[PDB]
């Protein structure tokens, strides 16, 4: 019956197999130019930034906010939003939505610089170790005597955060629950390995290893560093100002600098005003000489819809694509391999070549944002026959970048199942237009195969 009511578990129907993640990746692409192509000497390096970007723009959003899903994701993902309620993720399952929804239209993205869509991506605090996690979600299609089901809930229920888990959303620690008095360096440190069970249990085992101080309250970062499976913390104070094209010391541990750009009490401005603002001083500078602009977030709201969609339009795939807008935890790990990993090309023979690099993660748990950039410098798009790679490629685009060759590589063991997961959503909600452009956007994440190409057709 689609007019009873329901309250329901919010549950998502797949999530990516994070505790299966491979730690170490071996990637070997063999170029095979073409025969009047023949290059002399070619060089290679992992540069500042994925995808090649200008400059870096991190968002971490605390306090494991409804909004986080109904605002954040869903405006960044193209899913149906609302002006003042808060959809969960069986209301979107079930097509039982508020009644002032919308949509933007369009997902919020940059592109990779090889043609394909990058969206947006973020980090979310968890309050995995707090009941309220378990909050049921009122559904009823077509009740419309009143809308309470969609109110604002204190924080996400745990089928929000699977369901953002497929899309690359980042987690991170924040407040532990314990009471006020217990939250002592040595009570802290011994919680959250109880915090980390939960987030595993929920899930699929990812392991959880960034830290967002709450509160300017240095006993959690404290805590933090004696726990060795976070590995990257952000606060406002007592942290590190990240410039990214300067950096050159180890980051493990590190606490990275991190702003709300609040503004001036009474003055009508709003955080987005804020950090428009100091977007728009810090381009001003050269590339190298740029801070990362590093936000935190608590409620977003309309207003941070529509400075999503502005950053999209003026940084993003439809502007100038000069930002990489990604949570903390995809750019910690990109750094670590651009500082260990060392790219190498080995001429075959006279038209072939082979690029191979390592990706090793660090000890505590597979790194679950295994992709890189490397750039080719003496080689161009028109002089190549063929590219292939091995089983530990999942993922390659490629193409010409100024006067010099880039390959966007991902090694995500499950990448293709992964597709195919969103395949099958697709194939069992057929008229859902949304549910067909995730389809698209992961299946193009694909190499070339006998599996992207079946995808595809399923999906025509
Ligand atoms: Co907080």
């Amino acid at each position: 019956d689609n007019g009873k009511r329901r309250d329901v578990i919010c549950e998502t129907e797949f999530i990516y197999p994070f505790g299966n993640e491979t730690a170490d990746k071996e990637i070997e692409i063999t170029i095979h130019l073409k025969a009047d192509r023949q290059v002399g000497y070619l060089y290679t390096e992992i540069p500042t930034l994925k995808y090649n970007k200008d400059w870096l723009f991190l968002m971490t959003q605390d306090d494991c906010m409804h909004s986080a899903f109904s605002y954040t994701w869903a405006a960044i993902h193209g899913k149906p939003l609302s002006y003042i309620y808060y959809c969960d993720l069986a209301h979107l399952q079930n097509g039982d939505l508020p009644p002032d929804y919308y949509s933007l239209g369009k997902t919020l993205a940059t592109t990779n610089g090889t043609g394909q869509e990058v969206r947006f991506s973020f980090g979310t605090t968890v309050a995995a170790d707090d009941d309220l996690m378990n909050t049921q979600t009122w559904v009823q299609n077509g009740y419309t005597r009143d809308y309470f089901r969609f109110y604002k809930k204190t924080m996400l229920v745990w089928g929000n955060l699977q369901e953002m888990m497929n899309y690359g959303v980042s987690i991170a620690f924040h407040d532990l629950n314990l009471p006020d008095e217990d939250k002592t360096e040595d009570k802290l440190l011994a919680q959250f390995p109880v915090a980390q069970s939960m987030i595993r249990e929920k899930l699929n085992n990812r392991t959880c290893k960034m830290l967002a101080e709450p509160n300017g309250d240095k006993n959690y970062i404290k805590a933090a560093l004696r726990y060795d499976k976070i590995r990257t913390l952000c606060a406002q104070s007592g942290a590190t100002k990240l410039y990214p094209f300067q950096e050159n010391g180890d980051i493990e541990q590190v606490v990275i600098e991190r702003a709300f750009y609040d503004p001036p009490e009474g003055s009508g401005l709003t955080n987005p005003d804020m950090i428009k603002a100091a977007i728009l001083k810090e381009m001003e500078n050269p590339k190298e000489e740029r801070a990362a602009i590093s936000i935190g977030a608590h409620n977003t709201d309309t207003g941070w819809v529509n400075f999503l969609e502005w950053l999209n339009d003026t940084y993003g795939r439809d502007g100038d694509d000069s930002m990489w807008f990604t949570n903390q935890e995809e750019y910690y790990e990109y750094y670590y391999y651009r500082l260990h990993s060392k790219p190498e090309i080995k001429q075959v023979n006279t038209h072939t070549w082979k690029l191979t690099l390592n990706l090793n993660g660090e000890d505590s748990a597979p790194f679950y944002y295994p992709s890189v950039t490397v750039n080719i410098f003496g080689l161009k798009m028109g002089d190549i026959e063929s590219i292939k790679s091995n089983e530990d490629v999942t993922g390659l685009s490629y193409g010409d970048h100024k006067d010099f060759f880039m390959l966007n590589i991902d090694c995500r063991k499950y990448l293709a199942e992964h597709a195919e997961n969103f395949v099958k959503r697709y194939e069992a909600n057929p008229t859902d237009v949304s549910a067909k452009a995730d389809a698209n956007y992961f299946v193009n994440m694909l190499k070339d195969s006998d599996k992207k190409t079946e995808l595809k057709k399923r999906i025509e």
